[PDB]
């Protein structure tokens, strides 16, 4: 339905900008609306007043709308409509905001007794995990990664986790004399 997809982080702020715009005198009204609830979240009705539905919102002179501290409820299609003094619609841009939880630093666990190693990430939406040993790719996975060996070991393992909004990483030197 012609919207510009946008990714935002649960808990962080985000900015919806219209580069296609450049403010001026002729401009009489800039309206930002939230589709699903059909409600104007912010509006620049000339100096006549600066309306904002909440502190969660902020609208700038350049038409950019900042949404503070993203929450599950903010995933929605947003629309800006802006008009001059002669009543004309100068621009209309639409954004399709989806949000994800930032990923957390992965956690690596292991026993030398049982030749087993695990990498897991507790926080993060639809993450992707990669396991490396002394800089060489082991496995890619969406769920928890397991890695078993047999010999005595003294490697440097690296586990990455990432999604659309973040990337975290953890390296842990492993030494199993096993005897
Ligand atoms: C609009 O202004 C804000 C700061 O007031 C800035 O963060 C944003 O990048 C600007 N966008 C444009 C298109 O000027
Ligand atoms: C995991 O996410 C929760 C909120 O969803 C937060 O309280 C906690 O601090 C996060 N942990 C990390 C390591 O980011
Ligand atoms: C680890 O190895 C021991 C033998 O040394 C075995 O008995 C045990 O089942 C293994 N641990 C797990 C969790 O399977
Ligand atoms: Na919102």
């Amino acid at each position: 339905t012609n919207a510009l997809e946008t990714w935002g982080a649960l808990g962080q702020d985000i900015n919806l900008d219209i580069p296609s715009f450049q403010m001026s005198d002729d401009i009489d009204d800039i309206k930002w609306e939230k589709t699903s609830d059909k409600k104007k979240i912010a509006q620049f009705r000339k100096e006549k007043e600066t309306f904002k539905e909440k502190d969660t919102y902020k609208l700038f002179k350049n038409g950019t709308l900042k949404i503070k501290h993203l929450k599950t409820d903010d995933q929605d299609i947003y629309k800006v409509s802006i008009y001059d003094t002669k009543g004309k619609n100068v621009l209309e841009k639409i954004f399709d905001l989806k949000i994800q939880e930032r990923v957390s630093k992965p956690k690596i666990s292991w026993t030398c007794i049982n030749t087993t190693l695990t990498c897991e990430v507790m926080n993060g939406t639809d993450p992707e995990l990669n396991l490396y040993q002394d800089g060489k790719h082991l496995k890619l996975s969406q769920r928890v990664i397991t890695h078993k060996w047999t010999t005595s070991l003294s490697a440097k393992f690296k586990c990455t986790a990432g999604n659309k909004v973040s990337k975290e990483s953890s390296v842990e030197p492993v030494s199993c004399p096993e005897k």
